[PDB]
């Protein structure tokens, strides 16, 4: 890790991000990318105002400098990839930003969790190359064998962790410099718990996990923490179909195109192809997002405000007036 320079730093201060609310559940990160002919930049400070926003760091001993130093070294370790780039990784950090501060799930949290989870959501998906677990394992790629061979399948989540643990052992970009003892392994444990339980293999259990504890008034508080801590990641990260009706759709044209390229390449490794990943069975988007919104994101969403996450009814009723104009796509093709 080489260390940001002030001419780095300068360039994201400069971005005043004129007439962007970024802790707005409407905040649309496609106009705010188009707005600048620097849209890394524009990213960059809308992490660092929603992380100075919070009043967070300030509170753990993490200087204005560390913190956007944090964000560039996480910014220069994603790719120009359609989907799991640093416009995803920010997407996720606000999403979460609303899901604490405008659904209230920051009354369930400490602070230091809710800096863990915001500070989390930009690290989550570092160094992704736009192809998933299945991809490494089924084409015997050398982390593929290294996942197996150390029996962790979660290729990618682990990868992730490896290279967050890499920035924060910088004092320079180490956001949590400011926490000794039982904090500071708090901090790290709940920021790699919360980024293995993005893989959508543990999806389910994950969900069944969080949903036990919150029936239960005698569940363990730290347990109940960590596992509240981990639902909100995940739910940031299958946050697209919360969105306005267009920004879901800007999403999912993106993720179509990088399961594509991933069919492409196992087409030319003759290793198996979804139909989903397949450029030449052109599936309607439409058909696609009910699929996800019936089978995965409105059971999550519904399921997890009913048991405790009650602010965050929103998610909820974004998704049905999603899913009803699909079906005017559908209905009207
Ligand atoms: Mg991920
Ligand atoms: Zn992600």
């Amino acid at each position: 890790v080489t260390a940001i320079t002030k001419v780095e730093r300068e360039a994201v201060l400069v971005c005043e991000l004129p007439s962007f609310d970024v802790t707005d559940v409407e905040f649309d990160l496609f106009r705010a990318r188009e707005s600048t002919d620097k849209p890394l930049d524009v990213a960059a400070a809308i992490a660092y105002r929603l992380l100075l926003g919070s009043g967070l760091p300030q509170k753990f001993g993490c200087s204005d400098e560390v913190l956007l130093n944090f964000i560039l070294q996480c910014r220069k370790k994603y790719r120009n990839v359609p989907y799991h780039n640093f416009y995803h990784v920010v997407d996720v950090c606000q999403t979460i930003h609303t899901f604490l501060y405008r659904g209230n799930v920051y009354e369930k949290l400490t602070e230091l969790e809710c800096f863990v989870l915001l500070i989390t959501a930009l690290v989550h998906d570092l160094d992704h190359m736009g192809l998933n677990n299945s991809f490494y394992l089924k084409t015997e790629s050398p982390l593929g064998i290294l996942s197996s061979a150390s029996g962790n399948t979660s290729v990618l989540e682990v990868h992730h962790c490896n290279l967050a643990v890499e920035i924060l052992s910088d004092p320079e970009s180490d956001v949590f410099d400011g926490l000794e003892g039982a904090e500071r392994t708090l901090a790290f444990r709940s920021m790699i718990d919360c980024v293995l339980a993005t893989d959508m293999a543990k999806h389910g259990s994950a969900l069944e996990a969080f949903l036990a504890s919150a029936a239960d008034q005698s569940s363990d508080e730290a347990a109940f923490h960590r596992m509240t801590m981990e639902i909100i990641l995940k739910a940031g990260d299958i946050s697209n179909v919360t969105k306005p009706f267009d920004i879901s759709r800007q999403w999912a044209m993106a993720v179509t195109e990088e399961f594509y390229r991933q069919g492409d390449m196992e087409k030319e490794r003759g290793v198996e192809v979804l139909p989903m990943f397949d450029r030449s069975k052109n599936m309607e988007l439409a058909k696609g997002q009910i699929g996800f919104i019936d089978f995965v994101a409105a059971p999550f969403f519904q399921k997890i405000v009913d048991a405790c996450l009650q602010g965050m009814q929103w998610t909820v009723d974004r998704i049905k007036s999603n899913r009803a104009q699909w079906e005017r796509v559908l209905e009207t093709r």
